[PDB]
């Protein structure tokens, strides 16, 4: 009743170009957090069933092996054909097998949790729902959990109220393994964001981006002025910048730990799931390479800085010139630039971190460009708000809502000022980066 009013103002907020959750362990819109913790009363793996939920006649569940060749393919057919909301938008997600070999083969992954739904006779995958187990860090407290991603239902049967059962099953499949919480992120407004960030875009090939109608021409600007505006150099600028390597880890894992700890919602990385996350499947041609990791090694051997980014390209339709779009997304980064200071928000410690973040992420743009990326993405999350405006990361209209399943939390800052502008003042406290 009051929660509906708040939902509207929040939806009104994000506006641009509940029979299920009404019975789920989530924060409601009105609810002011008294104490951070579990919603649902403490349950046990035996209090939770072992029956995969029955679904409408003609369907069945299916576990999907990422090691299996044709199983993985089914997914990145259905996702590619259906993930794009509009069928006429003239672009599609192109999830490649190399991509899911990274994102679905998580250390601690179990093919049982890469749930799917098939049609009985035809063996046609019509829905997929993934979950990969991680340990979170909600304001100082260590919450062992799981990340739910890649929810998707076949165009031809939406409004079929199947997503509930898809969430309800993964709920059960996780629940029986001694895990009862989750991080999950959506673009649409659901009952109880802990935070919201905003998508932003950095041209790398503006000439192209225009010719595909992903960016336009502002009032009183030549097609030329814009080319000259976003133009980048060929070589990365900052001293001793190198690709991440097996040996770097223990120095980087410390650097990333010390840095990441400032945020209120981080993933606790175990040195092994960190290594799986930042070193990609070895030997892959430049157009297949999923993850891109980089690190600064001082002359002595000290690793000062670290950044990484992942490629998820679109396929482009109805365009003679171009067949697809190279899309890099900024990921997890680190730097010691503000370590000597006591306070993160000390104006001198902020200017010290900033001018570093400008350099490192400027060099990221060069590198992404060099890997044949057209547009480099980054949210208003983390300390990102420091460089975005300076590095021509013009605003995008996308809003990412971060939600926690079965855990109360007071609003974590997202890097947005109430008027949707970038919050240069307080930055952001969101530490995790979802896909
Ligand atoms: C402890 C661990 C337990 C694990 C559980 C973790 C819980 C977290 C799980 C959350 C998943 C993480 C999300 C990601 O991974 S994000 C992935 C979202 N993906 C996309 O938007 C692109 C592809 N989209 C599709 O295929 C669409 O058809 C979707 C699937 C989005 C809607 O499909 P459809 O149009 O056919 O809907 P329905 O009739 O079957 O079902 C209607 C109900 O579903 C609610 N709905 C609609 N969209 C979403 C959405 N994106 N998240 C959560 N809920 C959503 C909706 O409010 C309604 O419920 P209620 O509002 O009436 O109650």
């Amino acid at each position: 009743d009051k929660a509906k009013k708040l939902e509207n103002l929040l939806k009104l907020l994000q506006l641009n170009n509940h029979k299920f959750w009404r019975t789920q362990p989530v924060k409601d819109f009105d609810e002011k957090v008294v104490e951070e913790g579990p919603i649902d009363k403490p349950k046990t793996p035996e209090d939770i069933s072992d029956k995969p939920l029955p679904l409408l006649s003609s369907f069945e569940w299916c576990s999907i092996d990422v090691d299996n060749k044709k199983q993985l393919e089914d997914v990145f057919v259905l996702l590619n054909e259906n993930y794009v909301e509009d069928r006429d938008a003239g672009f599609r997600f192109n999830y490649t097998k190399e991509f899911f070999n990274w994102a679905l083969k998580s250390p601690g992954w179990k093919k049982d949790w890469h749930i799917g739904v098939r049609v009985k006779e035809t063996q046609k995958l019509v829905a997929f729902i993934s979950a990969i187990p991680v340990t979170l860090g909600v304001r100082g407290k260590q919450v062992p959990s799981v990340e739910i991603n890649f929810l998707c239902v076949h165009k031809q049967l939406r409004s079929k109220r199947l997503t509930p059962v898809l969430i309800k099953e993964i709920t059960r499949r996780v629940n029986k393994c001694d895990i009862w919480h989750a991080l999950y992120t959506a673009g649409i407004v659901l009952p109880a964001p802990v935070s919201t960030c905003r998508y932003t875009h950095r041209p790398l090939n503006w000439k192209k981006l225009y010719e595909v109608d992903f960016t336009g021409l502002p009032d009183g600007h030549t097609e030329e002025d814009m080319i000259a505006e976003n133009a980048l150099p060929a070589k990365t600028k900052t001293a001793g910048l190198r690709k991440l390597k097996k040996e770097d880890i223990d120095q980087v894992f410390e650097l990333f730990k010390r840095y990441q700890s400032r945020f209120e919602l981080i993933q606790i990385f175990t040195k092994e799931e960190f290594e799986h996350n930042f070193i990609g499947e070895e030997s892959l041609p430049l157009d297949k390479q999923v993850i891109f990791s980089y690190v600064v090694e001082q002359p002595d051997g000290k690793i000062t800085d670290f950044f990484s980014f992942y490629s998820l390209p679109f396929t482009i339709l109805n365009n003679t010139k171009y067949k697809d779009l190279g899309i890099g997304y900024l990921y997890y980064y680190a730097t010691d630039a503000d370590f000597q200071f006591k306070d993160r928000f000390d104006p001198k410690a902020t200017k010290a971190l900033k001018t570093r973040l400008c350099e490192l992420i400027y060099d990221a743009c060069i590198l992404a460009k060099n890997a044949n990326m057209d547009v480099f993405n980054a949210l208003t999350s983390q300390d990102n708000t420091l460089f975005l405006d300076d590095l021509k990361f013009g605003p995008g209209d996308g809003f990412l809502n971060f939600y926690l399943f079965n855990y109360r939390a007071k609003p974590i800052t997202g890097g947005l000022n109430p008027d949707n502008s970038n919050d240069i003042k307080r930055r952001s406290n969101v530490g995790v980066v979802m896909l």
